[PDB]
């Protein structure tokens, strides 16, 4: 629990914003058919034009004011576009002559709206809130989603538009979040139970963010294992963090020697939510969580390495502690879920394991290791172990586990591993209602003759094969002997180059697959 | 004084430093050369050129109190021999008295003016006469032009090649080395150039002494050794003196300094001496100095080739070359002026309590600052010493460092680079370059660059992820941390190494000393 | 003239637009204390604020339109911040119920404008220019901005409001600028010289921009002398032929792996009435190096790019249309350019040859990437043959340069400061940024070869700028000469397109002589 440190200037404690501004946001949802109000604020039209390329905005909506209808008549909007991502404002007053802004944000013209369509709409959106210091935003949907979607929009909208300032000191004056959300829709009544749905998946996405985002000097095996009993406590899960002793005594050598070299003592979490029925289902979430990869006595030295962002290497984790803090929040029933996570850090020290060490797993396999830089299956193997000793239905672990991802899927598309097709169903049903996208990949067992060692039980890393992500699976399967189970690795698609920042990604994924 | 932590009995507790060297032994007299010159014992050694005359015939022109000398030196004899800049001869003859002298020449080319690296081919061909000749004295006639600045640059560059550090030698100790006890100089109005001597003299050891810190190797100069070492020396100089352990950098919140050192076994120790003049104060002068005893480079270890790692010895060279100024105005002793002699020192080493790339870390005047890079760790340091520098109330900042690789490829490894916030600063500057010799150029601190700067999480990045010009973006986050002083930058990791001669060059003490004096 | 071809689907010509939509803007200027009127378009004020957290936006000037000063009223403004690029543009009605969008950009919290923070403003309002239909552009200056800065302004407008789309098969622009400031009289002539030192810095940019396919030795030739013609400018191409005779093996050595011949450019202007200044303008032309059997293979070495490096050449033919246009008293100039193709060939020279330049000293070759210093040498001992005043020659040398001044500065050497500080003042004028470099005397011993007068490159001294200026003084025996070495600023990486740096700073150096 307590954090050492080196000198008394390192910090103790990750740094959490619980109650965020989008917290304080009331959100209210109409139905179109009634009209709209433009009073107060930014109000904003979503319109498109069904395979008219880019074609003229027309506004359908019936609007309760006589001169902002004038305003928004068809041969005044006939100048404008509705190219995805373009938007413009306009200049008004209305009927009880007051000033009011308006605007739209162009939906392109496709009728289904892809999660990158949206994404790209709602990144746009989210550019007119900026530098305006807004109190209330208006959305009118003049598009058509169905209710995921929808859901989607809002998580998005939340996440992009929350701006994370806990390591900022001498800070954005101007910031200012509206207090007031509304949105016109079809059939409002259908869509309102998706709100509050949405608030927490952000959150839930926004915690792991934080936790991804935060700097190894913040996040470490000790303080983040606080951070997983706060939130423990603050949600009722039934928690137990494993120090070295207990881990000792279960002998989990392979988690074990990962942070040999670390400062920071190794810390397991195990977090737990029982529902008060009947349990019909039970799962156990593994998330990676090395707070640090600095790759071991094998140095991240080579060129396109990426040292410098290895703090995102616990993102399994922050993934599944975000779906404690939605499943806790939204508490589903007749199931039963273990979050895990081995976290430590791998360090360059006088006491870190060496290439070419031999350790034993707590399943009894011995480990020849030829790689320290592929710590990731090491903790993540006694880990599983000790996932399948809790007798589950379902295994699924989430790691940034192979730098080949960017090559295979990139930066959009995560990977999926598993021995069980059903539960791979589950997670690729999961990915398409979470709108976190994922693909099945192989394990090609003729690959598994490369893992064969001559002195210990099983090599860590091949010599041979280059498809690392599969190799990487293969051994992870050696780890599970008679349970469902599945791997999705996040390498590629956690941390956001272009925005400079997490995703958050697996939070709302892992999720649905809980959930239904 | 601490006391120097070891891993075992065998590890060096201090660096050894010679402060009484055989050229403090030397006797120097310098004559008029209307006088005429007198040629006796040791080696007699003309320095002479021929205008314009590319590879002209040697003459002597001065006259010489020897009817002997003065007939073997007539120009018949001499017109076989040329000026050659860097040519030298040795002559063989019997003098008035029938005693054997030795006489020569070094030539010094067909130009008139004498730059600094021309003198220094002419004292390294001088040197080599001095080599492997067991000599008592020698002789300088000086039958060119050079001003009082270039002449004191001569002697400097003369007692600093004739010097060999052997501080390190043991079995392999040289036999053979005896220096000369005198020097006799023979120059043109004389009496003006007496008082550049003993200037010179002291210009020489400020000069030897960062040299020989430099030169040491980590296992002997360390954080604590080298604190130690400036404390002996402002004990000598009557200096006061002040060393900031980890306990009180905590206080004053120097996280960024504190970060770099801690994968050490070395604690930080930040070296703060003080010359006060006697009289009333006119300027307060802050000098600054990056005193990385040795730069792994972190977890961003220097494996890369070029690197030049087991060189990173060289990487606390601006904090010696501040030390070897603090000699100088300890003894020189100017007045009206306050100076200040700071180096936050500390080791960058790779172990487990070592800092992260990634992390935030926070600088004394509060500012968060994300590490792109640990072996970028010299601007950290600075940052926390030129905030330390400023709550003094000091008129100039001016800090030196081997900050940046990037000078190898903009100004090479003879020139320094200068910037600066203040023009009039950076002006004085370069007029100290030009009367010190030591060659500086004024380089820009593009604003434009800034924004490369600027951190998603932390208020400023530590490094760019693009610019690589490297050299103006170190200098970019340096100005983040002086506010409202006039402060200028010397980026010295070019030429602080004599790569040729693989030695140190002990670059910037007499540029610094003579800022401070002509101020 | 004719270019050869290898397929008949190979292109033989630069395409070249001379005449674009910028030319066809009509702009106005008007002073700002008489007031603004807003009727059509878009009106863009340009504000800042002194001390800005950054702060609020405050509009000063007098808009006379009930509905427009409604809108521009402190309360609304207040909403938004001046910070440096931040734009806000809004739609409305007017008193005459016409459609307008009105709206502003940041500018900061100095007083005085950089060059790099104009650029920012520029980009901005370009921004705004590609997503709205519109037909008018109204900018309101309340900022201070001297003469030059103005003039830059626009130069920047146009250059970055203009899209090439030469080369874009398939598979608009407003008419009119108007243009609001304090003492407008004295800003009206800078309007139709920043039209020139635009299409100067545009056609620059289109020789560059232009893939080596297009854009080779025998292309550029032509356009160069195309260009001549629309100017009537004197012009003479040199051959293989009449390059042999003059025994320019250096530059010759360089081309002999292409299949396109080496094409030596010579364009003159003369000014009507007495010369008082002879200036020769010396750019580097390689239509593309591959980096010869020094083949750029290294990481970093970043060899698609290299069309870029016969920018020196387009930069100085930009300049020969801004002289040409300008039409400047009492002075002649030569545009010369050494234009060849660096290419891997059984043809080629090989590193470790021995080589002659036009003026007797052999040269050792420990580079064959090294080639631009080689055709420069022949080029500015044909240079100093003409007998100028000053020979300026312009290029991208050396990679180094990336590390020394970076993107935005380029680097220049001399060995007269008199010429040195002539370049430095245009550079200040002209605001294309430019920063004086030490050609150091110590690294000369370096070139010196075994068996050749002379080395090409050094073997160590990794400061290659200035060992490659070290190389080209050899080359200039009794003329005042200056070298600018911009194969760092050349290309904008962020934009994916050339500056045409360069123009815009011969032409004020040479104007202002
Ligand atoms: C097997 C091999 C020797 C190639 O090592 C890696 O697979 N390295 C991965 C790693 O260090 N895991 O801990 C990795 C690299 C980049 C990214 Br992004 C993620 C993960
Ligand atoms: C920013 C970057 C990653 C390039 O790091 C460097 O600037 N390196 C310098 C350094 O390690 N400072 O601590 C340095 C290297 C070699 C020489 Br010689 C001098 C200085
Ligand atoms: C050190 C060496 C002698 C090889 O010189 C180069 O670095 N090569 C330059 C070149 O190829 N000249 O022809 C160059 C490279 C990259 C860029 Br960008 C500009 C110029
Ligand atoms: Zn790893
Ligand atoms: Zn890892
Ligand atoms: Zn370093
Ligand atoms: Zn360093
Ligand atoms: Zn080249
Ligand atoms: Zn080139």
């Amino acid at each position: 629990s307590e954090v050492p440190q080196v000198v008394s200037l390192d910090p103790t404690s990750i740094p959490i914003e619980y109650n965020t501004p989008i917290h304080d946001i009331k959100v209210q949802v109409y139905d179109i058919k009634g009209g709209c109000n433009v009073e107060e604020g930014l109000t904003i039209f979503l319109v498109n034009n069904p395979g008219k390329e880019n074609g003229p905005v027309k506004i359908s909506s019936k609007v309760n004011d006589k001169q902002v209808s004038e305003f928004l008549k068809d041969e005044n909007m006939e100048k404008f576009n509705v190219k995805l991502g373009t938007s413009k404002h306009f200049y008004m007053f209305n009927d009880n002559k007051n000033s009011v802004a308006v605007g739209y944000v162009g939906c392109g013209s496709v009728a289904d709206l892809s999660e990158a369509d949206m994404k790209r709409v709602v990144l746009s959106l989210v550019t007119m809130l900026h530098d305006n210091k807004l109190s209330k935003l208006t959305v009118v949907f003049e598009i058509n989603v169905d209710k995921n979607l929808f859901r989607f929009f809002l998580e998005t909208l939340f996440y992009e538009y929350m701006t994370d300032e806990r390591f900022k000191s001498t800070k954005n004056v101007n910031m200012e979040y509206i207090k007031h959300l509304g949105v016109y829709i079809n059939n409002a009544d259908t869509y309102k139970e998706e709100v509050e749905k949405a608030r927490v998946y952000y959150f839930g996405t926004y915690y792991a963010s934080q936790l991804i985002a935060a700097p190894s000097n913040y996040c470490n095996p000790v303080s983040l294992s606080n951070a997983a009993v706060e939130l423990a406590q603050k949600l009722n899960l039934e928690y137990k963090i494993l120090g070295v002793k207990e881990l000792e005594e279960l002998k989990m050598g392979a988690y074990l020697s990962v942070g040999k070299g670390s400062m920071y003592p190794n810390k397991f979490i195990h977090l737990t939510y029982k529902s008060k029925g009947d349990v019909k289902k039970k799962i156990a979430l593994v998330g990676k969580g090395i707070t640090f990869d600095s790759g071991g006595y094998n140095l991240k030295a080579a060129p396109g390495s990426m040292i410098d962002l290895m703090k995102f290497d616990m993102s399994g984790c922050a993934a599944v502690l975000g779906c404690a803090y939605c499943v806790g929040t939204l508490k589903p029933e007749n199931v039963e879920i273990h979050f895990l996570s081995a976290v430590c850090e791998n360090m360059v020290s006088k006491n870190s394991y060496r290439p070419g060490d031999i350790i034993t797993a707590s399943n009894g396999k011995t480990i020849e290791v030829g790689n320290t830089d592929a710590e990731g299956r090491l903790t993540l193997a006694d880990a599983l172990v000790y996932a399948e000793k809790l007798g589950v239905d379902y295994i699924v672990d989430i790691a940034t586990l192979t730098g080949a991802m960017l090559y295979s899927l990139g930066t959009s598309y995560a990977g999926v591993f598993g021995n069980n097709e059903e539960l791979i169903n589950k997670i690729l049903q999961s990915s398409k209602t979470s709108n976190e996208p994922v693909w099945w990949l192989p394990i090609i067992n003729e690959y598994r003759a490369t893992l064969n060692s001559k002195y210990a039980d099983i090599n860590q890393i091949s010599s041979s094969v280059k498809a690392s992500s599969i190799v990487a699976s293969l051994f992870l399967k050696e780890f599970v002997q008679n349970t469902a189970w599945a791997h999705i690795d996040i390498a590629g698609v956690s941390w956001n180059f272009k925005a400079r920042k997490p995703k958050g990604f697996g939070v709302r994924l892992l999720t649905e697959f809980v959930l239904n």
